C-alpha cells in the first residue's frame, strides 16, 4: 500500500495539531475482524440514530488527521466512511462477513476530502505566482494537473467530493488562491468566510 | 489487491514515497540513518541519526536525535535526500514519545508559545469535548452549555487555520495575537474570494 498510511497505521507517524481523540483499540478490533473474514459491531455516535448498533462488513481504514473505517452495513448496502471518533463499543462477531473482491480501497480513498461520496466536482483553482512554485510541490488531489499560466500563477484542476473539507484548506492559501470552479465551491467558501468574520469582529 | 489500509483524500506536501520507506526500515530495524540535508547550519552536509518517527502536516518532518545523548528534534522531508539505513544500532530513547514530541515546545514551530483560551458554543460543546487541541488543554464546562478550552501552545498560524473549520461556534479569548492573525486572515481571503 501506499507509505504514507502505512507509517501512520504502523503510528511511526502522527499528524501535528489539533485532531480527533481516537482509541488504539478501536483499529485493533476492526484489523481482527478484517483479517477473521469477521463481521463487525459497533455503537455509532453520529446519523439518525445516534448510540445504536449496526453491524458491518469492514473493508478498510482510510488514515489520515481523522481516521474512517470503510464498510457495508447489510447486503446491498453501499461502501460508507464511519468516522472512527464516533465509534464504541467494538465487537467481532463469530459470524463470516466476506468482502467483494472488486472493490478498491484507494480509489474509494480519493472520491472526497469529506466523509461522503455523493457529488464530485470538477475543481479548477488558480494559484498566483507569489505561491505558484509552493503549488508545484502540493498535492490536492491523486488525480490533479497543474499548468503554469503566462502571468506566473498556476492553474490546478482535479475531479473530488467534500467541498466543506476543501475550502477550509483554501483558507491556509490565503489572498493567493481564486476559486475558478464550481460556483459551490465558491458559495461555501464565501458563507463560511462570512460567518466567520461576523464571529471573529473581522468585518 | 487485499488492499485494507490507505490515504485519506486530503491535500498535502508531495512527499516521496521512498523517502518514508528508508525512514520507516530504519525505525523498524532499530537502525541509524543517513540523508544529506539541505539548508541549515552546513548545507548539503551527510546527517546520521537515530530515526523515531514522521510528523505529518503543513510540512512533514523526519523526528530523530544526532550524536549520543542528543536531544530529538525535527529534520524537513522535503530538505532530505541519498537516504540510507545503516547497519548500526539506533534504539530510542526510554522515555520518547512521538505524540509528546509532536505536541512540545519549539518541537516545529517558531513562535512564542501563547497561552491559548477558546470559548465554544453549545452547538459543539459535544464535538470540543472529543477533540484533542493540545496535549496541555483543559475543557471546563460553562452554565450556558458552551466550554472553555485552554492549553498553551506555540504555531499560533496553523491553530488560526484549524480554528476557522469551527465556524462561528469558537470565541478566541486569548491570546490577543491570535484573534489579530485570525482578523487579518479573514479579512484577507474574504477580500480575495469577494465575501467583504
Amino acid at each position: 500500500p501506499d507509505v504514507e498510511a502505512l507509517v501512520q497505521a504502523e503510528t511511526i507517524a502522527v499528524h501535528a495539531g489539533p485532531r480527533p481523540y481516537e482509541d488504539q483499540a478501536v483499529l485493533g478490533a476492526i484489523r481482527a475482524a478484517i483479517k477473521g473474514l469477521q463481521a463487525l459491531s459497533f455503537r455509532y455516535e453520529g446519523g439518525s440514530t445516534p448510540g445504536r448498533t449496526r453491524e458491518v462488513t469492514p473493508l478498510g481504514v482510510l488514515f489520515g488527521r481523522s481516521n474512517y473505517l470503510v464498510a457495508l452495513e447489510g447486503k446491498g448496502g453501499k461502501p460508507r466512511s464511519w468516522r472512527l471518533d464516533r465509534m464504541s463499543d467494538l465487537k467481532v462477531l463469530d459470524k463470516p462477513a466476506p468482502p467483494p473482491q472488486d472493490f478498491s480501497l484507494q480509489a474509494f480513498a480519493d472520491e472526497s476530502f469529506g466523509i461522503y461520496h455523493d457529488e464530485i466536482q470538477d475543481v479548477v483553482l488558480r494559484i498566483h505566482k507569489s505561491r505558484a512554485e509552493d503549488a508545484l510541490r502540493w498535492r490536492f488531489h491523486a488525480t490533479q494537473q497543474v499548468t503554469p499560466e503566462a502571468d506566473g500563477s498556476v492553474l490546478v484542476t482535479f475531479r473530488a467530493g467534500g467541498m466543506r473539507e476543501l475550502s477550509w484548506h483554501l483558507f491556509t492559501w490565503g489572498d493567493a488562491v481564486e476559486i475558478v470552479a464550481p460556483q459551490v465551491l465558491k458559495d461555501m467558501m464565501v458563507q463560511e468566510l462570512r460567518e466567520a468574520g461576523r464571529a471573529h469582529g473581522a468585518w
